[PDB]
Order: C-alpha cells, then sequence, then structure tokens
C-alpha cells in the first residue's frame, strides 16, 4: 500500500500540537487507491502505512522522511500515488516531491546548539546538539514516549530545521540522546 497522511503537527502559534486529519479506514482506502483528496497544511506531517505511524518533514521542496517507516512506498496523492524521489536505506532516508498545499522549513544558518524535537504528540523537547548527528536530551524520556516519532524536524531557535529524527540512543530502555539526519545530508542528497 501507499504510505498516507493522516495528519500534521502544528507550528504556527505558539503551541505545537498534532491536528489528526484521517480515520483508520479512510486511511486504508486511500492507502488502497493510492489517491488522496485531503487538503495539506504545513510542514510537518503525520504518515502511516497499514502498520505504522510516523512523521514527514517538508525541507526544501521535499517531504523527508525515515526508510525504516515507509520502505519502498510510494505516497498517497491528488494524481495518484507516487514513487519516492528519494531513497538511501544506509541514511534510512526518503523524500517525495512536497505535496501541493505543503510548506518546507527553512534550514537552520544559525550553527545553534540549543535544538528542539517535535514528536508525534506534538511535544518539543529540548535537545544539546553534541556532533555532527547526535543531540543529549536535557530531560531523558522512555524509548516508547519517542516511538513514533521518526521522521519529525529537530529545530534551531528560530524555528528552522536542523535535522531529521531518525533513531534513538537507549540505555535501560530510557533515550539519553537522539541521532538524527542533518539537513547537509539532505543536500547531499538532492
Ligand atoms: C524511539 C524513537 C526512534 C526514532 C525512532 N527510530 C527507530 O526506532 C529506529 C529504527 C531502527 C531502530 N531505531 C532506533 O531508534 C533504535 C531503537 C533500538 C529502536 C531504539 N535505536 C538505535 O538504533 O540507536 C543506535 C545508536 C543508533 C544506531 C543507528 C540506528 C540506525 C537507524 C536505523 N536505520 C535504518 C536504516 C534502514 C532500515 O531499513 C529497514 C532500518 C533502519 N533502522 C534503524 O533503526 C522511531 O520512532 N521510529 S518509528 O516512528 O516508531 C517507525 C515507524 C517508523
Ligand atoms: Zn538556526
Amino acid at each position: 500500500g501507499s504510505v498516507v497522511i493522516v495528519g500534521r503537527i502544528n507550528l504556527s502559534g505558539d503551541t505545537a500540537y498534532a491536528q489528526q486529519t484521517r480515520g483508520e479506514e479512510g486511511c486504508q482506502e486511500t492507502s488502497q487507491t493510492g489517491r488522496d483528496k485531503n487538503q495539506v497544511e504545513g510542514e510537518v506531517q503525520i504518515v502511516s502505512t497499514a502498520t505504522q505511524t510516523f512523521l514527514a518533514t517538508s525541507i526544501n521542496g521535499v517531504l523527508w522522511t525515515v526508510y525504516h517507516g515507509a520502505g519502498t512506498r510510494t505516497i498517497a496523492s491528488p494524481k495518484g500515488p507516487v514513487t519516492q524521489m528519494y531513497t538511501n536505506v544506509d541514511k534510512d532516508l526518503v523524500g517525495w516531491q512536497a505535496p501541493q498545499g505543503s510548506r518546507s522549513l527553512t534550514p537552520c544558518t544559525c550553527g545553534s546548539s540549543d535544538l528542539y524535537l517535535v514528536t508525534r504528540h506534538a511535544d518539543v523537547i529540548p535537545v544539546r546538539r553534541r556532533g555532527d548527528s547526535r543531540g543529549s536530551l536535557l530531560s531523558p524520556r522512555p524509548i516508547s514516549y519517542l516511538k513514533g516519532s521518526s521522521g519529525g524536524p529537530l529545530l534551531c531557535p528560530a524555528g528552522h530545521a536542523v535535522g531529521i529524527f531518525k533513531a534513538a540512543v537507549s540505555t535501560r530502555g530510557v533515550a539519553k540522546a537522539v541521532d538524527f539526519i542533518p539537513v547537509e545530508s539532505l543536500e547531499t542528497t538532492m
């Protein structure tokens, strides 16, 4: 089946909050036809397959998500199923053409290390960048807490995308740092 947009994380105001936009059955029909009529809004999409839900982030005109969530799937669209433009397993990276109506996050140009991770729950966690592709969490959470939030953006203090969340570095089933796909890697791909 196709990957279907089931919602969006809202950043366009003070609060971050997920608006779910489609039902399970609606998701199933639209996964199956690959034709999606629903309007697209914002930067961070909530996407799901038949069995998993995760996030998808628009950066430089391309909707980015994790390969471990989307596999090789097409995305359901107004004109039908769309094959991936970008698919890189080593990087765990896949991209489609950003859907009509979506907005891109501007890439971070500030070199700021006080980062922020937007989860599926629309919580905004401070992350402290610790490397070329790693940020430690100020407050550590259980791995369950972050699960389902891959493909989501890591933001600088100016609201710009720094990377895409990919994997959680876990000790005793507690995430203490997050592994991301820095924008610079997306541009290498593009
Ligand atoms: C808990 C939040 C976390 C963000 C989430 N990511 C994962 O769970 C990833 C997927 C998988 C394991 N992940 C992990 O995070 C593990 C885990 C033990 C699960 C905590 N952590 C981990 O390895 O830490 C090690 C230091 C890093 C080493 C680097 C890891 C490599 C990353 C990775 N790459 C590829 C490339 C290609 C593949 O093809 C099939 C598959 C891959 N799988 C991968 O890891 C998430 O929420 N997902 S999700 O939304 O529920 C799902 C629907 C989409
Ligand atoms: Zn910045």
